[PDB]
């Protein structure tokens, strides 16, 4: 992809966290092929003298005994010398991945879990507005994780992000309102989080465990950590976490209706471990959200919707009552506009233009016909940023920022336009976005940028959206023109 | 027609269920005022001898120890020589009213709980129809019970109601695909279940156990146990569950948009006592449920709006590449009926009814116009059965079960209708519907049916329901006409 960021195989550097253990199997035999260099940590033995040893030279009487659930189950708990680990299994090229990590410490964490579940699927969740669902879900996030900041984030079309909603301790500064250049997760991390939905970097400033051997011997290059929940992350991420002051984070995919649309990230000002059961308690709470969101979100089309049917159908009645479709057209003006979310009308029914509301004169106007009548667009035509397709109204962004126009006659140039002028947006960057990054001289090593402070800028001469409903609108008022 | 069913007070019964004690306190020294005729077991001392004392004089310590959590959270768990109890705590009548019960004795109850919550909110549960929502629902809280029979039961529009889905242990018989007389669920009890969502029957066969005194003294009636959890249910709904052969019961209201909508009803042949922690655990699944119809209905109806949107759009089109309208109309029939999901339409415009696809005779749609004229109606009228309100079209079933009509001029007769054909519905009944229930002469005494057994009807002359899209298609379309 574009950027060097892109470029950077973060599923294949070959490092887990500190904290765990890794150890992946070959074979029916249960060879030991690859091994985290820290694996003292619960073997006992150097991890290097037991690789190509079966399963059941290598691992500890505990976890040998709990050996049939995690095979059939994938996660069990087992009681080590150190302590109460979660033990994982997962594949990964041709290899069967067992990855150890500490269990959780406290016996009522699922039922706390439920407790705050009850928040979010509660009797008519988010009759306060979606912006009240999205603050409980960084409420009950941080209460379930203990993080110090939690932050609900959301990709924009660009795919760089803004902050939408923030739970934190007193005294936390945070980054609510704040936006985010699209490089900040560049697109394999995208990629990644699509498919793997929940990641923890339980100490910023800890550093790598490298595997052993540093390739699969058959494959010639890392194991493919993707599913692996001790995988480390990439060293220019450590170092941003570093220069926003952060000494652990934990983010969970937000997938509403099958793709990527927002994190839930948090931040601790020190190292902080989560267990993988309260992660996934965490995950349902982020499922619950998207399916919250979806709700209401379908829920204001279907309402937008009867609205614009309601219109069609006041329109109707409104003709008929006496007097021509100009007559009837301007004394409903104010219908003929909601019907799109419109500052303005023009109409081309046979003669010059019938200029109803705010729009461009009429030479303007008959302008943009002819050029709408040359161009491919089926029935209906949309933009909220004209100026850039039709630069003869490039400076008119105070009444054509965006149009919508659709086509009443097959061949001629017979057309309803409707107009919305521009809605300038004054945005807050968490850094300068003109300078995302700062690579070194020769641009080979890449490293973040040193602040986050606000970098001010206002957007212009884009209009509000046109929303499925406009469309939808436009579509059946056709007919009572043509 | 408010019967004697609706008339039981069921919150005013004077009785708790045998697995429990309750114990109502009054003022600022929490003076015992009601208490269960069962709690010596319980309290050490005969309960009729401890009324008017003060609940230190009462109570053991294991309780007044959490009174403050027990307060401030409405349950606690405490630990008692008998076992451990859960507490529940509300406010009734001006008391304080404590009902202790046996809690929950599995500790992994609430990771067994957020793991079937997961099933029933996985990423798009219910991928394939939302028949497969309900069936997950049933499977999910029959796995958490543990109850011999769960069933979805849907409230029809005039309250009768029918199981949609069933989860049954192999060799049971079930209710699947059966409707239900309204009156087994009757006004007051339907009333009762939209403010308190669960209710849990251990033991159909057990007697009530009295609360002394028989009346609250300063009220000179029964304590209000509408929000009880011990609360002993109607004994008519009692032998009606010994004639199903059902030992214990427990059923979970679906509200939906604040709406009673259905319930989750579950059936054991043996008694079965399901703690209040997972009882509120199955009422999550429920609550999800709810969520998830309701997402899906709303994104139906979205997309069925965006349907009808393009119907429009596409009539516009054929309206404008050149013709009659009496032409255009009859080749783009298939269209024009689609708007609505009709079979026929006929138009009111100028001179004889233009008729499209299968509608009745001229000369009666003629005599259903006039009909039409008298009718109070804004600009829109339909019904799914016109025969009962318009007798003269009752033989046309065939073409004219249901009619859409819509006005085209405030004046003058002037409308379009739509036609739909009646589906005939072969429905199962659970006994008689035309014998639901076996009073004693006099009829102040009421038990319920004695069978279940199926009793088979075929519903006819009626057409399917008009949907909202299909009225707002038909107020779009109005436009084109006028
Ligand atoms: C409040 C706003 C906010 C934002 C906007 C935010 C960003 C964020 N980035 C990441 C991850 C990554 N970033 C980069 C690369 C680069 N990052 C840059 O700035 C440039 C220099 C660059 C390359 C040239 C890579 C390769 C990864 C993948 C790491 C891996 O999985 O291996 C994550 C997920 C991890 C986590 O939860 O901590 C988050 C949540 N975290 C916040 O709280
Ligand atoms: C598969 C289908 C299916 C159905 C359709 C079904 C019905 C059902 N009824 C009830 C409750 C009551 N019924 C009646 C009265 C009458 N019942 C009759 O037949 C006539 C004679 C009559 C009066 C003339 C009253 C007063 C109550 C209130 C009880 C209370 O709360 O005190 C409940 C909730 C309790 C529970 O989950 O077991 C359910 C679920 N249970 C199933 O499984």
């Amino acid at each position: 992809d574009l950027s060097q960021c892109d470029r950077e195989p973060i599923h294949l550097l070959g490092g887990i966290q500190s904290h765990g253990v890794l150890l992946a199997f070959r074979g029916p035999d249960r060879l030991l092929e690859v091994v985290s260099a820290n694996a003292q940590a619960l073997l006992g033995r150097p991890p290097e003298t037991l690789l190509g040893q079966p399963v059941g030279r290598v691992l500890p009487a505990e976890v040998l005994a709990q050996w049939e659930p995690l095979v059939a189950r994938g996660s069990v708990r087992v009681v080590l010398p150190a302590g109460a680990y979660r033990a994982l299994l997962h594949e990964s090229d041709g290899l069967t991945v067992l990855e150890l990590e500490p269990a959780e410490l406290q016996p009522g964490m699922e039922e706390t879990a439920l407790e705050v579940v009850r928040r979010l699927v509660s009797p008519l969740a988010g009759v306060k507005g979606t912006q009240a669902l999205l603050q409980t879900a960084a409420d009950t996030v941080r209460a379930l994780t203990g993080f110090d900041r939690v932050m609900v984030y959301r990709f924009d079309a660009d795919w760089h992000g803004e902050v939408l909603a923030e739970s934190k301790r007193g005294g936390m500064d945070g980054f609510l309102g704040m936006h985010f250049p699209a490089t900040d997760i560049p697109v394999q991390a995208r990629a990644l989080y699509t498919r793997n939905p929940l990641r923890l970097i339980a100490d910023a400033r800890a550093r790598p465990v490298p595997l052993l051997p540093p390739v699969v011997p058959a494959l010639g290059r890392p194991l493919d950590l993707s599913n692996s929940a001790l995988r480390s992350v990439s060293p220019v991420h450590l170092e941003y976490l570093r220069n926003m002051g952060v000494g652990a984070s934990f983010s969970l995919s937000l997938l509403k209706e099958g793709v990527l649309w927002g994190l839930i990230a948090c931040h601790h000002l020190e190292p902080l471990h989560i267990s993988h059961e309260r992660r996934r308690a965490c995950e349902v709470l982020t499922q619950l959200l998207a399916l919250q969101l979806s709700a209401e979100e379908r829920a204001a089309e279907a309402s937008e919707d009867a609205h614009r049917a309601a219109l069609l159908g006041q329109l109707a009645t409104a003709m008929g009552e006496g007097g021509t479709l100009e007559e009837v057209l301007e004394k409903e003006s104010e219908r003929v506009l909601a019907l799109t979310g419109a500052a303005g009308v023009a109409l081309l029914l046979g003669e010059e233009p019938l200029l109803v509301g705010c729009t461009p004169a009429q030479d303007e106007v008959e302008a943009l016909v002819a050029w709408l009548a040359t161009q491919p667009f089926q029935t209906s035509f949309h933009t909220d940023r004209l100026g850039t397709v039709y630069p003869p109204l490039a400076a008119r962004a105070d009444v054509a920022a965006g149009i919508l126009a659709v086509r009443l006659a097959p061949a001629a140039a017979r057309f309803a336009i409707w107009f919305r002028p521009e809605v300038a947006r004054t945005i807050s960057w968490a850094g300068n976005p003109r300078k995302p990054a700062e690579p070194e001289p020769g641009h080979q090593r890449l490293h973040p940028r040193g602040s986050f402070q606000a970098w001010e800028e206002t957007v212009r001469d884009t209009s509000l959206p046109w929303k499925r409903a406009d469309l939808g609108a436009a579509e059946g008022f056709r007919g009572a023109l043509v």
